Formats: structure tokens, C-alpha cells, sequence
């Protein structure tokens, strides 16, 4: 397989390549950034090599700057951590508008190349898988983003550990904006296949106060910490996996929907897909609550704001 | 850990032996036969160690006859594979009874050495899980069986083929006898999170015809098959992974039951439970649809009648 | 990957079909064997699955008599462990003349179909390798068998027990006939990398009793057992993935030498090679020591009377 | 298991922590640095549960200050990283002396809850984990470092891609300091088992080439990194997973040295020992080449020209 990732030299970008060079699928890592950042890539693949030392693998890492892309051609993927690290003076619009042209930028580049799944992790995830689907001007299931996928799996342990059952018994997911408006799905929540509904304990998740701290794990950014490192690449590899294996899992990603949720069209968000060798293959359109819904409208619609102000930049 | 195998020669008995000696938890491995089937397992561990030839393994293997279990004290768990081969003329009472006192037999003896928890394979499972219990003397806790565990598995794998999701994504099973009488919990089933029932393709899935082959898969004894090799010990090393490492699923095994399902008492049964370190740590009790509960309640009917042919052997 | 195993139904043909099954890489397993043993297959088929109940695994596997071996072409390699469980009254020259005949007779029939590496496995393996090379006519690269391989692995876990050292930290082996006349060679054994030769304990190495029971191990036969089911087929799984993965190691198995060793040729025998995608990519020749190569000599002149007893039937 | 890691905010101290919180092996993972960057290693503890989400573990994650090293008793080990990036005006010696009281500082500290086994990982490797030794007045066998054992792997990897083998069939050592005066021991060297001077391609081997790259990968400091992140982290990994499963391994760590080889003498070097659950059990001595030990000798005097000037610190 051939993955390609944009930004490799960042937190998650780094972590991620790490994880990927180890993979048996792995055979040509390109490791893309700018100019004047490709010493620090030619130093992550040395990096990357030595963390191999003495494990089969014949993961060819390359490194090149983002000029020209020629080098990504037939990627079974891309992904995109590319983006600016916020900042204190920035707001949420002034963010989504930055990254969206950085998003955008390697969209378009990316899309002259060739056809490939792009994966895009930069946020706003859902207002950046959004752009990269519109200056990528690719098909709806070849365009996704990290979502809601890693406050899903936060949330399962969460509840998991509430219950005292093994996590693997716990399938649970948030739908989406992967932000303050994201939605729990306790009507897709299952505890060893038992609807989480149907157990007393349940009474007594403290659902409010869990959400919270998922909903705010960008402490890891003010948590003394730049922002993320490998937190999102243990996803982020699970995603890949996934794709390469053609799994054919029910994640929960940031793709484009467009009416498989009533009242939900024209905006990339946090919904339930099929995900296989050929990307979104499938956004899953289940019967929410009453609330989850409304919620999930919402939600919908604040994401959409964002998509407008950057549809054309 | 130390576990000990109670019919290390048979099929079942050789194969998870195999699977256990290759686990890296396993310390002391007790294989136990009759006295004429000591060389058979000698032969086995000579066997055994071939495979694990290369690969790190402190696996101490040991073999006796069913005359001293003094070696097999301290034993985490104890498998009991012991059983007649069933045949022709034998009726379902007529193998109830037999196996009856073989479990019983090694029930009794076990006891008498220490207090540990005996896994019963040996059919029928249920109704020898019973057994083993009676004449073990244990607390319901530490007796249980393989019981419609791995109908259960059988069960998913063919669901999730049908709607073509990674094997992951679903979630099911089987309670009840590990038999005709087995009952299969659609009320229980997630895809994804999502109850079964929330999927249109649902209404298409050929419930009827699936639970019948899975019910009659004695059709390894018929087929050219003396009656089950692998498919079991894959199945029983789970249920020891499970024990060892505390990991607190919530399986569907043949344990004691006593009005956690209103309508069922005194029986050994296919329920589920949550098992960690001390066994059948809890019979999770959730309310099934009017049918699962009817159809359960006949089936340990059924179960109940052979548990008193056999109570006094 | 599509592996073939001829005598998916004895012992060792079982037990490597299962450990087949549950490889990533396999995706197309075909067991064949004669009409009147294919009830078995489809019993060990359905047996099969039932292990990888709960696993990924996209293994098909198909069953078919050894009449049409249609099914049978593409396959990267086939497996042959079809043989006659030797006898009584049967003698060497009686037993490697019978075999010869069974292996000899697929190899033809596989030959026809399409040009594959036949890993022959029945015994004699060295002159039954030699068998099947002949009557295939393939090249010296596609047909090898089992060997010494195991024998090697055996006499590994021996050292590094008798100093005390990881598994890992000895690679040592077994040259010449897959019986009696087999040569250890401590020249090609290293400690950690360190000639087996510069550790004083070594001196004190029974080097004797060991290669006693390596060779010997033919106890399993004896020792109440059909005479080997797992302690092969975890070998032979190994050389499998050798091939599959293009791995290149430096394996010891029955291959075609001729000059590669001074004083050996036309022969099939134990010998070091560099396995890959493509079989016997070489056969490894260092100079062994005075009587390595001496005692090499006279296990090859041992093997080659059977051949050419063989060559013609 | 219990261990601790001081510096754990660092590059390879975030990285490591990260590896060792997924080890089916931890307990708790204590991650020690100074008052003010205690909030960069909660952010850690944060992000690591992230990567871990989904999968099983129970590694309970504690952050606290270089203050009350109370919390980091009853360690299996305890690593360090601590100590300056280094800096264009240091010289090695200024280096040496300035990490020395880091370590020190710690070693001392550490010593005085309770005897456990000190990793040293920050440089001078050789001369710090001397220095440790020095101040924590522990017995040589709980003090080891990194020393040569990455720059080992680094040799096995350059070799089995010369030979065209798989890294497997290749071990080989560096002994010596962890720096310029690096001895590369090709008399301890096998490719399969076979030394490696029994092979003709060995005369074009460039070992001098490949050593300088080796001795040199102080690269990724310059090639735009920190440092190193992985490479070690890995490195780190596996000599722990060596010690906490007693695998009885002959790595090359900085290990304190006696006479073992004649001529040195009272010195911590990169020397071939058996680790188990004990830590350094035992300094191999094996006979080198006349060059080998006579460039042995010269690193070992290089190394204890520093620790001299460190000893008292
Ligand atoms: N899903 C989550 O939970 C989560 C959490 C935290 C962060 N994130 C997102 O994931 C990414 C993580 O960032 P990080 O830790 O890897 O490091 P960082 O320093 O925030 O970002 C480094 C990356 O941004 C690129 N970059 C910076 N300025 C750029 C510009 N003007 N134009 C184009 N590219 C530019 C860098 O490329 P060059 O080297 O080429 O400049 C590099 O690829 C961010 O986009 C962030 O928003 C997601
Ligand atoms: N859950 C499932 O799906 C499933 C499927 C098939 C079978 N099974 C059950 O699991 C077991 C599988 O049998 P198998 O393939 O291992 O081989 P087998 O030949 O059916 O049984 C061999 C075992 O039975 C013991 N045995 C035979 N006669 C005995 C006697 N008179 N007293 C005490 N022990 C006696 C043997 O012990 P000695 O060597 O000491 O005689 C050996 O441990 C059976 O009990 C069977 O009912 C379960
Ligand atoms: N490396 C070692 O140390 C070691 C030790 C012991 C054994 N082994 C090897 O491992 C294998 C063990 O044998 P096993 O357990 O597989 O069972 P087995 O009973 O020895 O052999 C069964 C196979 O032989 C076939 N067969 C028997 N008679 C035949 C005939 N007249 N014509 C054609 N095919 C015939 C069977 O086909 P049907 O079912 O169609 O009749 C079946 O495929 C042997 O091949 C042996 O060489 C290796
Ligand atoms: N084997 C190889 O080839 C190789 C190559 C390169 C590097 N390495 C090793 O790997 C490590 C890389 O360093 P890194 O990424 O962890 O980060 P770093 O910035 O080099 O070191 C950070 C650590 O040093 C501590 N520290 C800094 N100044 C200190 C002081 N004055 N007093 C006490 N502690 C102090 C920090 O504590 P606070 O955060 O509390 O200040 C933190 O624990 C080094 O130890 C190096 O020796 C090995």
C-alpha cells in the first residue's frame, strides 16, 4: 500500500508515520511538507528506521516538499494533518478559514495528480473534510475525515469502565460536529449486544459529566502539550487498517451527508459510515431518538455555517 | 497459570492443550487421562513441544493418571473433556447418564484436592455442567461450561456475512440448551451499536435456516469427523483468556441459574454472565422479548428433566 | 495466497490446514484427498471454521478428490502429506518404494495442471523430495521438502536451554537425511552471535544424547500417537510464510543439491538454502569442517541408494 | 510492573512512555519530571490514554514532580532520560560533566527509597550510567544503559540487507563506547549460524562505510529533530520487555565492566551481557580478535577519562 501524509512533520503527522512504517501493508510512505521543512522529515525517516531496527519491514520512506505532488500519485490514501496550530487572537471562523485554504490548497494540488482517498485530520475536521471535498472535486465517498471516530472510542471506555465490563463488550459512537455540538448516540449503544438502555446502571451514567471532558480534550493543547500526538495517530492508523483491509467497519467519520439523516444535507459532519477498500462506501442512515436528532440537527447546522463562509476561498 | 486438562487425548482435549502451551500466561500445564492413556499423552506433550520449537515458552507440561490429582492443586481452572464418544444405540438419556458419572467421577475427585474452577466441554454441556457442580460441591461461581458459547460465535459470523460488516461490528447470541432447545436473542444483537432490528436487510435475514445449521453442527461427528477438533479448543482458550486475565465479558456459557430469568431455577443452563478471575462473576439478568423468554423457559424445562436422571449418580 | 494440501485429512495435513486457515494471507485453502476420505475434509472444513468463529478471516477453503486437480492451479504452493503410516512388516526400502509411488503420483498429476513448488512433507522426505522433483520435472527451485528443518528448530531449543540463553540468541542446524544419519553442524552455531565454540560450557554440551533424541523423535509414532500432528504443521506453516512473505531466510530443508557441497550431487538431501517468493533460491554452500563434511557425505550416499530405488516407479 | 521513567516529557521519554503503556505487562507507569513541567506530562497521561483507547489495558498513569521520588518505589525500573540537549559551546566534556549531576542528582535520589534497576538512557550513555552507578551505590548489576545496543540493531540491519537475508538470520554487536570509538565485532557475527568470514560477499562488506553512519546517527539532532524520538523509545521497549520477562537476552548495554575483558578495568561500557529479571546477570566474556580488544581497549580508556572528571559530582 502506498499512503501518503501531508504534514508529517508535525506532532501527529510524525506519530502517524511511526505507526504506519510498522505496518506489514505499508510499502511506500511518502512523507510530504514545505521546503524549508524537509530536513525535519529526512530526520523523521532516519528516526522512523531506527525505531525498525531488527523487524521485517520494507516500508520505503520518502520525503518531498510540496511542490510537486507527482510523487503521490496512486496513494491508496492521503492524509492531511497540514494546518495552523491555532492561536490565541484566532476564532473559531478566523481558524476555519485559515486551514480551509491550507486544506484546500493541497485539495486541489493533490486532485491534479490523480484520483485517491483523502483523509483529512486538520481542523475543523468537518469544515475541512468539507473544503477538501469541494476544492478536491471528488466523489462523496472518496473524501472523509478523523470526525468524531476518537470521542467515540473515548466515550465507549468511558461507559465500559462505568459498567466493569471488558471494552470490547461497549460499542457506542458521537455523531457530529467533532466539537461542542457533537452528539451521543445511547440509542446505538450496545453493553455485550444488550441495548445500554436495558440495564439499570445505566440510570446512573453520569453522561453529562463524561461527555464534558471528551467534548474538551483539547486540553491536551493547553495541558502543557502542543496539541495531540498520539492519541489521533493510534485512529488514524486503526482508519487506514481499515481501508487497506477493506474491514467494511460501522466508524463513525466525518463524511458528506446529504438527506440519509431527515433534515441533514450539503455539509460534511460526524456520521455513521461503511468504511472499506473504496472509502465512505456507506453513511449508514439509522433511526436516531427524538432528541438525538434534533441535536444532530443542530449540529449539522452550526458545521454548515462554516462551510458557506469557506466553500470559496 | 496453571490449568489442567481433564482428557488431554481426545480431539478437543489434544487441541487446547496445543493452544494453551503457546499462551504466554500458561506455566504449569497438567494433562490427566486413564492409566492406559498415559503413553497418548506423553505422546502429546512430546508433540506439543515440537510446535513450540523456536518460539519463547515456559510451558511445563505434565502428564498422570485419573488415579492421583494430587499434582493438579493449585490449578486456576480444569478442563473436563472426559466423555464416551456417544453411539448409535445410545439415546439422549442413555448419554446423559453416561457421561453423568464420568464427569461426576472427576467432579468428586477434583474436589476433594482443592476448591478451583472446572470448565465442563463434555456433553451434554449443560447438563454436565450441572453435574460437575452437584458433585463438585462448588459454589455456582466456579462451575461452568462451554454451554452456547460458541453456537453464539456461529451465530454472529453468519450475520455478519449477511450484511456485510466486519465480524467486529456484531454482537449476538444464543442462550438456553447447547441444543435443539438453543434460543437465539435478536433482542440482544447489535450491528454497530445499533439493534439489529433498526436494519431493513433485518426482515430479509434467514433466522430460521442459520439457527438450524448452527444447531445441528454435530455434524462434525457425521461428517467423515470423530465430533470436533479445533472449532471447541479455539473456542475453550477464549474462555481461559478470559478467566486468566480478569477481562470481565459478558460470554453465554452453561452456568447456574436460579431466577435471574424469572421462570428459571435450578437448572444449569446457557446464559449470560459476566467471567473474570473468579469465574462466573454475575448472571446478568435483562429482560428478553415475550417469545426469547418463552422459548428459554422451555428449554431449560427440557435441560431441567436430564439434571434430575442424573443428580444422584 | 492458494496453498494446496494433498492429505488435508491425516494427522498433519488437519492440523496444517488449520494453522493455514487462520494466516491474513491466505485466501484460497484447498484440501484435496481421495473420494472416499472427502467426507472428512468437509467435516475438517466446517471443524476449521468453527476456530476462526470471532476472527477476521477471509480463507476459502474448498475440498475435492485427487482425480481433478483443476481446482488446483494457481495454487503458490502445494503441500503433500499424503503417505502410507509405514508398518511392521515395512522396511526402509519397503517404506520409501510405497510412498514413492503416492508422491511420485501427485506429483505428476499437480505437474500437468500447472507449474507450482511442491513442499513435500511424507517420509522419506529427502528421497520423497527427490520423487517428486523427479516425476514433476520441475526445476530444482520449486520442489523441496520439510527435512531437517525441525530437526534443526529441536536442536536449537536444546542449546540455548543447556545455557541458558533466549530462544532467540541460537540458530544452529541439522544437515543431511531427515533420520539416522543427520549431521549437527556446530560450525554454522552461533551464541548471540558468537561461534557456539568460544563459550567454555560448550565443552560440556551433550552434543550425543541430544542428537540421540532429535533424531529419534520418531517416539511420537511409538509414544501412543499417530506419529505427529502439530509439532510439523507448526513447522511447515513457518516455511509457508517464508514463501509467501519472500522472507529469505537461511533455512535447512530437502532440497536439490548437486556440487553446491563438495562430494554431493544428484541428491535430494538436507541442506542450508535461501527460501523466498520463489522456492530454493539457492543453495547455500560453506565449508563445513573436516567431518561435517565427511559424516554429510555419508547421509547423502545413504539417501541416494533409495533414490535411484525410487527414480522409476 | 512498575516503572518509572524520569524525563518523561522528553522526546523519547513521551515516546517510551507511549510504547510502555501499551504493554500487556504494566501495572503503573510513573512519569517523574520537574515542578514546572508537570503539566506537560499530564497532557501526556492524557494523550497516551487516547492512543489507548479501544484496546485493553490496565496501566494506571501517575505524573509528579522531581521532588518526593516517594511515589517511585517498589519499581521494577526506573529509566532516565533527563539531562541538556546538548549545545553548540558545549564540548563533550562540558556535556559529560553537566548531565552528570542530572543523573546523578536523580541516581542519589532515586537510591534513597528503596534499591531498584536504573536504565540510564541520557548521554554520555557509557559515562552516565557510570555515574549512576556511582551515586545510586547500587551493585553492578542494577545500573546498565543504552550503551551500543541500538547502534547494534543498526549494524544487523545494514549487514542482512548486504547479504540480502531476513534481519532474523543476522546477529552481530557493537561493543565499546556509544560514540566515535565504537568497536564493531564481526567475530562475533553470524548470518544464519555461519560466521560470517565463511562467506565470500563478507570481503566487499563495507564495514567502514556502514560504521560511519552508524557512529554518526547523531544526525537527527541536526537533520531539523530535537534529537531522537523512536529509535530509542523502541530500543527502550524491548530491553524492558527483557528484563520483565527474565528472557535471559545477550544484549549489548553500557554495563559496568571488570576484568571480564583483560584490560578493562573500572569502567561502564557497551559490552555483550545476559539481561534477565536481575538486570545485568552476568558480563559475557568471550575471546575478541587481537584488533577487537586492542580497539576495545582504547574506547574503555576514552570512556574512563570521563568518568574521572565525573566520579565527584
Ligand atoms: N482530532 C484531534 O483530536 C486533534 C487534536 C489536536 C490537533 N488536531 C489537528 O491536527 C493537526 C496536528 O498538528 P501537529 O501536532 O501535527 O503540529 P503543528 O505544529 O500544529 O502542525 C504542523 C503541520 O502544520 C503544517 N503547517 C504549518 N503552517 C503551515 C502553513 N502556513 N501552510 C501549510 N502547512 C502548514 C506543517 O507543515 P510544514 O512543516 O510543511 O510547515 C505540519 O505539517 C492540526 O491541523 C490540528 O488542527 C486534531
Ligand atoms: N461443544 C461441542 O461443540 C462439542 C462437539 C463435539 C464433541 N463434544 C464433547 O467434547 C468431548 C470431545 O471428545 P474428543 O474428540 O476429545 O475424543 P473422544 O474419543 O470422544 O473422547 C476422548 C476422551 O474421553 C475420555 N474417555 C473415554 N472413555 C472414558 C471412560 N470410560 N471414562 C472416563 N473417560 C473416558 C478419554 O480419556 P482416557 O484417554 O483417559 O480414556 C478422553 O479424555 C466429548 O465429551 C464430547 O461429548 C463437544
Ligand atoms: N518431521 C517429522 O519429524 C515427522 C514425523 C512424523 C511424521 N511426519 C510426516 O507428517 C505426516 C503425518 O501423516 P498424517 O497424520 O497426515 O496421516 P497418515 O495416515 O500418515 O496419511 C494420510 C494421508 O495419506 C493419504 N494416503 C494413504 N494411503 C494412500 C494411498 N494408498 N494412495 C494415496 N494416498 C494415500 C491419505 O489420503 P486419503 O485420506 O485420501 O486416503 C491422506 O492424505 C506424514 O506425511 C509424515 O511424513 C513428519
Ligand atoms: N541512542 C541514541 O542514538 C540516542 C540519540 C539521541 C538522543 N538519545 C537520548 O535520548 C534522550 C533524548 O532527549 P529528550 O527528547 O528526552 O529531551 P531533552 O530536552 O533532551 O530532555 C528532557 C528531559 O531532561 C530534563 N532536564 C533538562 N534540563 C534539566 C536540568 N537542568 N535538571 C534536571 N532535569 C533537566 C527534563 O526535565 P523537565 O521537563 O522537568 O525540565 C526532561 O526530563 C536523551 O537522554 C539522549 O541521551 C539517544
Amino acid at each position: 500500500m502506498k499512503v501518503t501524509i501531508i504534514g508529517a512533520s508535525g506532532r501527529v503527522g510524525s506519530a502517524t508515520a511511526l505507526l504506519l512504517a510498522k505496518e506489514p501493508f505499508m510499502k511506500d510512505l511518502v512523507l510530504i511538507g514545505r521546503e524549508h521543512s524537509i530536513n525535519k522529515l529526512e530526520g523523521l525517516r532516519e528516526d522512523i528506521y531506527d525505531a525498525l531496527a531488527g523487524t521485517r519491514s520494507d516500508a520505503n520512506i520518502y520525503v518531498e516538499s510540496d511542490e510537486n505532488l507527482r510523487i503521490i500519485d496512486e496513494s491508496d490514501v492521503v492524509i492531511i494533518t497540514s494546518g495552523v496550530p491555532r492561536k490565541e487572537g484566532m476564532s473559531r471562523m478566523d481558524l476555519a478559514k485559515t486551514n480551509a485554504k491550507i486544506v484546500g490548497k493541497y485539495a486541489k494540488k493533490i486532485a491534479e495528480i490523480c484520483d485517491t482517498k483523502i483523509f483529512v485530520i486538520t481542523n475543523p475536521v468537518d469544515v475541512m473534510t468539507y473544503k477538501a471535498l469541494v476544492d478536491s472535486k471528488f466523489e462523496r465517498n472518496q473524501v472523509f475525515g478523523l470526525g468524531t471516530h476518537l470521542d467515540s472510542l473515548r466515550f465507549k471506555v468511558a461507559i465500559a469502565k462505568f459498567f466493569g465490563v471488558h471494552i470490547d463488550e461497549v460499542r457506542t459512537r458521537i455523531i457530529g460536529e467533532h466539537g461542542d455540538s457533537m452528539v451521543p448516540l445511547l440509542s446505538a449503544t450496545s453493553i455485550g449486544g444488550i441495548p445500554i438502555q436495558k440495564f439499570e446502571r445505566f440510570k446512573e451514567l453520569p453522561i453529562d459529566e463524561i461527555i464534558e471532558d471528551v467534548k474538551t480534550k483539547g486540553e491536551q493543547i493547553i495541558r502543557l502539550k502542543g496539541g495531540s500526538e498520539f492519541g489521533p495517530a493510534a485512529a488514524i492508523l486503526n482508519v487506514v487498517r481499515c481501508i487497506v483491509n477493506n474491514e467494511k467497519r460501522l466508524l463513525t467519520l466525518s463524511a458528506y451527508v446529504d438527506g440519509e439523516f431527515d433534515g441533514i444535507r450539503d455539509v460534511c459532519i460526524g456520521v455513521p459510515v461503511k468504511i472499506g477498500r473504496d472509502g465512505i462506501e456507506e453513511v449508514v442512515s439509522i433511526e436516531l431518538d427524538k432528541d438525538e436528532i434534533i441535536a444532530f440537527r443542530k449540529s449539522a447546522e452550526i458545521i454548515k455555517k462554516y462551510c458557506e463562509e469557506v466553500k470559496n476561498l
